[PDB]
């Protein structure tokens, strides 16, 4: 059943975060009078048709999806102005993990549990039948409890019944699998490499100087898209794989490993990597 937000009521406090296909701000709702906190995203300004059509893709796989360590759709509002759609979201006011990361002390323990709870949220998506296509430090949300809710589905697709994969401008190919860059097939083992990547991040602190981008472009320098791609398979073919970070348990290790499989079926799934998680999150908790 449908919810719909009145811009009549929404109070614009501040920005918050720009995605693939929109711009992320914190409104008030008052429609009376203060009212909620609510996050309100909006199709960029300059989009194009193949942008239109991607943001309709992702309001109607968010309002499909339900679940504790899925960022909350909340509703939309209407813009005539724009002839688009407005996503209302709840609000987690701590942000994303590349912008927490860097800013905070935070244990091996702590960083395992946040991992645990994005493949809780990755393994009902995929239940679901979507894959994500841009599981990255960027895109997982941390509410006042420092729960995680998965974010920016501007990438998402359904799918197709019957099928493992999804054949597939500018896409976020240093946390993608061989398989994506050369094939253009995105298993939901593919979103599997780059929770790998995505847990790299974590134990990395998102530290810039070691990032994903970091760590490739050092190899592969600044080219055009195709010359990168082509560029970055062949390292991953090869089994190049990005380092251990510092202090990083060899198991831990072992496992970012077993999601950087170069044959997609060699991965573990979603399901499986929780009680994984769960457990060397109790082992490091104490
Ligand atoms: C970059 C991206 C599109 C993933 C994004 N950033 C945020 C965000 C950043 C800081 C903050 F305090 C809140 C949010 C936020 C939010 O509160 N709700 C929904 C999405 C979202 C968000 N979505």
């Amino acid at each position: 059943d449908p919810t719909v937000f009145h811009k009549r009521y929404l109070k614009k406090i501040r920005d918050l975060g720009e995605g693939h296909f929109g711009k992320v701000s914190l409104y008030c709702y008052d429609p009376t009078n203060t009212g909620e906190m609510v996050a309100v995203k909006a199709l960029k300004a300059d989009a194009g048709p193949q942008h239109r059509s991607g943001w309709k893709q992702e309001i109607d796989i968010l309002r499909t999806l339900y679940h504790e360590h899925i960022i909350k759709y909340k509703g939309c509002c209407e813009d005539a102005g724009a002839a688009s759609l407005q996503l209302v979201m709840e609000y987690v006011p701590l942000g994303s993990l590349r912008d927490y990361l860097p800013r905070h002390s935070i244990g091996l323990a702590q960083l395992l549990l946040f991992a645990q709870q994005i493949c809780e949220g990755m393994a009902y998506l995929h239940a679901q039948h979507y894959i994500h296509r841009d599981l990255a430090a960027r895109n997982v949300l941390l509410d006042n409890d420092r729960l995680v809710k998965i974010g920016d589905f501007g990438l998402a697709k359904a799918v197709p019944e019957g099928h493992e994969y999804y054949r597939v401008g500018d896409s976020p190919v240093f946390w993608y699998a061989p398989e994506c860059l050369k094939e253009y097939k995105f298993y939901y083992a593919s979103d599997v490499w780059s929770f790998g990547v995505t847990l790299y991040e974590l134990l990395t602190h998102c530290d810039s100087s070691q990032s994903p981008p970091t760590k490739f472009l050092e190899l592969i320098g600044i080219a055009q898209g195709q010359m990168t791609v082509l560029r970055l398979t062949e390292l991953l073919e090869r089994g190049e794989r990005l380092p251990r970070p510092d202090k990083c348990p060899a198991e831990v290790y072992h496992l970012m490993k077993n999601c950087w499989e170069t044959e997609a079926s060699f991965r573990p799934t979603f399901e499986n990597l929780i009680p994984i998680l769960k457990t060397v999150h109790e082992k490091y908790q104490g």
